[PDB]
């Protein structure tokens, strides 16, 4: 049986022949929809997905440098020059430095100095834009107690869908995205197999080397000096050093940010919900009624209380007269056997004609004491049940 | 010759037979002290070091995990247990999670879960304490023009030194290391072969796994959770992941921070500051007098203006009558030759008794025009110098 273990479970009763019910589908959640003269159906949001995300920018968060070189000129001898000083792969710093007799110049004064180092990104993160049109909701609908299952897809521009459930007919779905997010304010951020949704203005302020969406042949990095530092400068030399990995810094900065997942080419969202109107006028019981099972039922899984106060049971049927209707009810008075509470797994039917087939039931007992009564006559199951507030 | 190239150069004039002058020694700096009837002397702070620095704490800034296991129990089945759950080298998280028929339990309720993983530091930084007793200032004193050089050491507990300069006598140095660098609220931090001086409270408030001094035995690491997080909580498992390197975060934190330098075995510091008293009553001209050099001087380095408006020259001396007194002056009237300006390299002498020896002179010309005159007679050097007053 589905949903009986789901912590985040809603129970929604129809009304008369009311044709519609409202449901809210949350991630990891489930809605059990019950209606007089209808099969009980479970509706659950499987995934929420954003497709075709577009690269907007990459930041290098780990870099390295190589072949550092310097050129120097004495006072009055012009600008220092290195031919890699115009090479976009190279990060360079030009400066004036004290020169005189002690370091190779005939004049005392400012000499020219340039120092360059080849920049290479070791690791980078990428920010991508997301559009609400590419939002997609995968929803499963199934007959509760079980083609008794159906899967539908729902997008913001295609809010309506129909799900067929075999002999039980069809359900209509009219749905409305409730992400709680403003996509225009956010990017999808990937760093080293981890993913977040982050705010655009935070992302645009990150002090790291960067380039726009990929690509153009081989990468050009802007603001390389965010990870590369030149130290103090001597007569003919500047020491160049690279800063350490900023991965941890980004991690700490993202402590409060919403997490996301991939799987696979599309972004998968962990939050948000979906508001749906359920059309049920075409949902119905199958056209065939069955005689009551006459043989003996026994517990193979004893009654257990779910987190929501309902009760699940598994019974074994000794008879061979399947298909037959399971006699299943609750009573406060074992002599009149008038029903109290209700079945969640409504109209249970043993389908097999073989001996000892098994079946799970979910019951909704009244508050207080009652009896779970399965089967008929002398060999029938009677189990005393207490429904507290816990 | 020293100091002529130093931008941060002070010129201090002696006085009377004044016997003492106040100087300020800065790293990378120089103090040129002149006094009538005294050799000009250069005083320079060459190094500041701290010895015997002592480990106080190490922080992991890059970790890794291994041997990740979980254990789990249904409601009423007791606490989950792992071999390594109270082992100091493992980081563990114990939690409660929803159980029911769908994941193996007969009851619908909270089941117990524990997840553990082995923590290993990949990279760490270390903070050390510094004691003022172990602070040492290395100072050089030399005759300006050049045992013409001496190095002395000044310590908070030994703020007095004397340097002997051979023929020229001796110099006293009385420094006030209170006016120097202050510690007590500082640690010496090393990370990945880079070094800083950092305030103690910041270093103490770093949210990283850590252990004290340090160590022998296998290191324990407090607060491993600083680099290890547990996500999720499934029925029977929990994902454990390590945060990325915090090297860069620390780098950013230390953007301000004083640097650095470790070479070697002792900490070397850069931002120097030392107020000192130079005692000069035992500093003298040599007791030997010399005849003026008779042979020809020629420029091997033509007159050049320093950053401070003085002029340096290098001359070669052809003669073999050394040691002798270099005829060196400035004049404005080449008839009378009355000296103007002064020599910074006072009382210049060729000390070599062999031919073609080289010597540097430093002159302090008047503003405007003058003549540098080196040598005597018809082969003397006469060079027009113009001091613009802009440096």
């Amino acid at each position: 049986i589905r949903c009986i273990g789901v912590s985040n479970r809603d129970f929604v009763e129809g009304m008369s022949g009311g044709t519609w019910v409202d449901v809210v589908l949350e991630h990891g959640g489930c809605v059990t929809v019950m209606a007089q003269d209808k099969p009980t159906v479970d509706i659950e949001l499987v995934t929420t997905t954003v497709s075709n995300m577009a690269e907007v920018r990459s930041y290098c968060y780990e870099a390295s440098i190589s072949d550092m070189a310097s050129d120097s000129r004495c006072p009055t001898q012009g600008e220092a020059y290195l031919d890699k000083q115009s090479d976009t792969q190279y990060v360079c710093k030009r400066t004036l430095v004290d020169r005189g007799w002690g370091n190779g110049c005939g004049l005392f004064g400012k000499g020219s100095l340039v120092t360059c180092a080849k920049f290479a990104c070791s690791k980078k993160m990428t920010g991508k834009s997301i559009q609400p049109e590419n939002l997609e909701y995968r929803i499963m609908l199934s007959v509760h107690g079980s083609e008794n299952r159906a899967k539908v897809e729902i997008t913001p521009n295609s809010p309506r869908a129909e799900a067929t459930l075999g002999g039980f007919g069809s359900l209509g779905l009219d749905c409305e995205p409730r992400t709680g997010l403003d996509f225009s304010d956010l990017y999808y951020l990937t760093m080293n197999n981890k993913h977040w949704l982050v705010h655009k203005e935070w992302f645009h302020d990150i002090p790291l080397p960067w380039h726009a969406g990929a690509d153009t042949g081989t990468p050009h990095w802007n603001n390389k000096e965010a990870l590369v530092e030149f130290k103090d400068a001597h007569a003919k030399r500047q020491t160049v050093v690279v800063l350490g990995s900023q991965e941890g810094a980004v991690h700490t900065a993202l402590a409060g940010a919403l997490e996301a997942e991939m799987d696979g080419a599309k972004g998968r969202l962990s939050s948000g919900h979906l508001k749906c109107r359920l059309k049920m006028d075409k949902l119905r019981l199958k056209g065939v009624s069955y005689s009551l099972c006459t043989a003996a039922f026994t517990f193979t899984k004893i009654p257990a209380e779910t987190l929501h106060g309902t009760v699940t049971v598994e019974v074994q049927y000794a008879g061979t007269d399947g298909p037959c209707k399971v006699p299943a009810q609750m009573a406060v008075d074992m002599q009149t056997l008038t029903p109290v509470g209700r079945l969640i797994t409504a109209n249970p039917v043993i389908t097999e004609s073989t001996e000892n087939s098994k079946m799970m039931l979910e019951l909704d007992p009244p508050f207080g004491d009652s009896y779970i009564v399965i089967g008929v006559g002398e060999k029938k199951i009677t189990h005393h049940w207490h429904r507290s507030g816990s």
